[PDB]
């Protein structure tokens, strides 16, 4: 089994001045990039917890508005960061040198993923579009349409395909790019706010009604759905579920992680055929869990925490720390 980590195990990296919005772990597991509502990007050493580089709020390169999303290529070469200025900035991940700025989105960039094994980048946006870029050639390829509202998130693995979470449109969409085809799955579970691939044929999503869903990429209804996955607050009969702010999966395994603002990160195991989600443990962690990523090794989980939700200022948890938390999974 996995030993349930406690506060005495969790390394809390401090330095962002406002809520963390997103992060990535480098493929080699040696570093973390995080971004926050302070508009900066920080590169951290996993091993020491020290800062390796800081890209400040921005004619030096950098972001003038919140970074909402980031992705790193599978060879570790490129970092992409997407912001509320409609921009995707591309960086040399080793040096943090700015390489390019992709323009073309008409509203905030809200999801990014590289196609594994390539330098092909997929983005999505509040402008309701999905875009395809080639980072090696600094080129724009094409735009795909279908979502009916601002898109919340995007993931991809090795196939020429991405999956998106439609937010208030209530859909998860599968974009089969060379096939010029689009599969639309209906969640019937409020706003679909986060998504992550588990393997090439399965994914996990989280919704603002508190539900966590497992999907097969070719079946139109969830294979599993865990209601109120982070529990409840409120009066008897009038309960309000904790909304799901982040989800992560450990590639090619049955391990999934979920985050809300319920004071814990939850680890789950997917049952045979992905037809059931079973809770493994609660990891104590106060605040908005705005980002979750497993290490490549699966030996640690990284959480991006904020006093506030990554998308707005509606709620503040004053007891939380705006931190990048390294959670060991032993």
């Amino acid at each position: 089994e996995i030993q349930a980590p406690a506060s005495a195990d969790i390394r809390v990296l401090r330095g962002h001045q406002l809520s963390i919005t997103c992060l990535v772990v480098t493929p080699d597991d040696s570093a973390i990039f995080s971004a926050a509502k302070d508009c900066s990007i920080i590169k951290w050493s996993v091993e020491s917890g020290r800062k390796l580089h800081v890209i400040p709020r921005a004619k030096p390169p950098g972001h003038s508005s919140h970074v909402l999303c980031m992705a790193i290529s599978s060879d570790g070469k490129y970092l992409a960061s997407g912001d509320r200025s409609k921009l995707i900035l591309i960086w040399e991940a080793q040096s943090c040198q700015h390489l390019y700025t992709f323009t073309g989105h008409r509203d905030a960039v809200s999801g990014l993923a590289f196609r594994r094994g390539t330098h092909q980048l997929y983005s999505t946006s509040h402008d309701r579009s999905v875009k395809v870029w080639n980072v090696a050639e600094n080129s724009y390829v094409e735009t795909l349409f279908g979502h009916q509202d601002a898109v919340a998130a995007l993931d991809a693995l090795s196939r020429e395909c991405c999956v998106t979470a439609g937010g208030r449109d209530g859909t998860v969409r599968v974009w089969k790019i060379p096939e010029e085809s689009q599969l639309v799955f209906y969640g019937h579970q409020g706003s679909i706010d986060c998504i992550h691939l588990i393997n090439e044929e399965h994914m996990v999503s989280g919704a603002d009604d508190g539900s966590v869903a497992l999907w097969g990429l070719s079946k139109k209804r969830p294979l599993a759905l865990q209601r109120e996955a982070h529990g409840l607050r409120g009066e008897p009969g009038l309960e309000q579920p904790f909304w799901i702010s982040s989800v992560a999966a450990l590639l090619n395994t049955d391990l999934v992680a979920t985050g809300s603002h319920s004071s814990c990160v939850r680890l789950w195991q997917c049952g045979e055929g992905f037809r059931q989600l079973d809770l493994l443990c609660d990891i104590p962690l106060v605040g908005f869990i705005n980002s979750l990523k497993f290490s490549s090794s699966g030996d640690f989980l990284v959480a991006g925490v904020g006093q506030e939700h990554r998308l707005g200022r509606w709620w503040r948890i004053k007891e939380a720390r705006n931190s990048v938390c390294i959670i060991p999974l032993r």
